[PDB]
């Protein structure tokens, strides 16, 4: 009776380098048993609130991304996945993938080896490492353009490197700030200038594509690079930066398809990768590391005003 | 051998009118067998890690308030919490209270009725109402000034009132904006700007006080008024109920007892009344709480934030 008040959503949460995930393993409705896309169509049009209600505050936040768990189409896959945010619905997630993959197999369903992953953009490669690091097939990434230059209002001129890793990065390496963990806010300011640049001269990437991303570079003694990104708003979910790096790399000359790049950011995360040609681009596989944060109901009460989230 | 490679925290979430509070039932180490205050003592000395994985990012965030469950001293008492937020640890919580009483009544624990809280600063008296609102008893407010007055910078000039409700706020009702729940915008960037001016100004609360809540009202053709409040930052807020009583006390517009109906932009509800007390007045304010989640923290032994990004 008071049970029967609310509904429940059985899921689990990880974090990769600090950007959070949260796997749905059940409690949306059937959305049939077509290909992910298809089931993607459902659910954005018939019960798009379960998203919200998964996403939004008060039960999420707006830097959360979303993957809702599907038994998959081919039964050589492990699992298929919807990804969504607190905008819409996506393709495909690096970050996320690594969190989906190790989540699995915290719920006992895959040990390590290869695994196929089903997604609305197509069928996810992904290696479960044993100490349950994944390393993650992405998206074609490549760059847009090499040495754009603009005036950095408060601090001057800087030159970047415009690419596509999943996500509009402006890439920097010259840019005369320290990169380290306790400089975060020093860097937040300086890359939040830098989009403001981007956005007063019009600097987009291909048909107009906004950089949201602001990636900045430096040497390092222990990594190929140490790199803070500044993340959509001051807001939506961030990237690592790692494939939009490598299709400059790739681009330059500077990394050969096959060889191991490593980067880590500002709060010690780590990322190896290395990357093959493809048409238009390349196609990276990033390894990583994603840790778990929680096992959750969500609970929707039928007199909850916020029940599908605060809109 | 995996599962014994992660710590466990069993929490339950709620929020009362969109603010989150986190009931943490199970999974802090002891803190002994003395008063609410005397344990504080001993999870802010010993065991803050335990707080920061509750709040912080990942599994938090700045605006949640938690509460940790505890047997109390008095056997007259329901529950003994310990209140504490992204900062540290804190007092009474009124929005919070709604919300742990909801919970304790989620768990089984208790009927509608009165029951008794135990905190550190005291022991809260709390009504749980069959529809499962909860009327909170809260701490002492009072007008610290009446009409004062504000160079809005883009605006211009305002009068306010300073007024203690669990924090300080500044009160205005002649600020000529639209409080309505699709013009948050506007109500944001006017209330910002407030605040900046009681900075220049050199504008406080008692003992130099900091004012950072700003509360903004208006008419209502369905409520005594409706109230828009911009929150600190980012850190959790009230919803500005207490020390608008308060002002409406001292201005003899309410008397003791009176029933008070205040709606927020979002459409949140609150009743209140309030006794006159030695130095101000002690408010009483309804709510609902909703439930979120329940939850299974996971502090894994190798995750370099287990203990919360810092
Ligand atoms: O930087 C990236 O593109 C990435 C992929 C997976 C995790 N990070
Ligand atoms: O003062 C308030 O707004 C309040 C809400 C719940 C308890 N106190």
């Amino acid at each position: 009776l008071y049970f029967q008040s609310m509904k429940r959503i059985q899921i689990i949460d990880s974090h990769t380098g600090g950007e959070p995930t949260r796997l749905v393993v059940s409690g949306f409705p059937s959305l049939g048993s077509g290909t992910m896309a298809e089931r993607r169509d459902v659910l954005a049009r018939e019960y798009d609130r379960y998203r919200t209600a998964c996403i939004l505050e008060p039960r999420g936040s707006d830097v959360l991304v979303g993957a809702l768990l599907c038994e998959p189409v081919s039964p050589d896959a492990a699992a298929g996945v919807i990804f969504f945010n607190n905008s819409g619905y996506l393709g495909m997630c690096g970050h996320g993938t690594i969190g989906v993959v190790r989540t699995l197999h915290h719920m006992g369903r895959i040990g390590p080896g290869v695994h196929r992953i089903e997604t609305p953009v197509g069928t996810v490669e992904a290696t479960l490492h044993d100490d349950l690091s994944v390393s993650v097939r992405n998206v074609l990434a490549y760059r847009h353009a090499k040495d754009v230059a603009l005036d950095v209002p408060g601090y001057g001129p800087v030159r970047g490197d415009i690419a596509w890793g999943g996500n509009w990065f402006f890439l920097i390496s010259d840019h005369g700030q320290r990169v380290a963990g306790d400089n975060v806010a020093a860097l937040t300011a300086y890359a939040s200038a830098v989009r403001e640049g981007l956005e007063r001269a019009g600097i987009t990437g291909a048909n107009g594509g906004e950089i949201d991303h602001i990636e900045l570079f430096a040497d390092d003694p222990e990594h190929d690079s140490r790199s803070f990104v500044l993340c959509p708003g001051l807001r939506s979910p961030c990237g690592t930066g790692t494939s939009a790096k490598l299709a400059c790399l790739a681009a330059d000359g500077k990394l050969a398809p096959g060889a191991v790049w490593r980067q880590a950011s500002v709060i010690g995360s780590v990322f190896h990768a290395s990357y093959v040609q493809a048409e238009g681009g390349i196609v990276p596989t990033i390894r990583g590391s994603a840790h778990l944060s929680a096992e959750a109901t969500l609970l929707i009460e039928d007199d909850d005003p916020f029940r599908w989230g605060i809109v």
